[PDB]
């Protein structure tokens, strides 16, 4: 989300209330990126792919083992 | 009657497809036969 940041009067330096000019307003944003180049992996069978693996458990997301 | 039977693509073994065979197809029929040979048989019984 964009954010703006404005100072405040105790904040200002008194050299620039004589001249009159604020300073150091912050603003940012994101950009968003257009698509240029895709790439594809497909694939083709022939005849009868083997059957596949019949686990019916949620995929574990992660290794128990891990200390 | 002739008859005819052809197998289904659930019967087919992969090694077949792969090489493009049908194979196990089949066919009926009968012939029809002459005659060769006769041979007469009687005996002549008399009423009494």
């Amino acid at each position: 989300d964009p954010t703006i940041i404005i100072p405040k009067r105790a904040n200002i330096p008194t050299n620039d209330l004589a001249a009159r000019i604020l300073r150091d307003v912050k603003v940012e944003l994101v950009y968003n990126n257009s698509l240029h180049y895709v790439k594809i992996r497909a694939s083709v069978v022939l005849d009868r792919p083997a059957g596949q693996s019949t686990n019916a458990q949620t995929p574990m997301s992660s290794s128990a083992v891990g200390v």
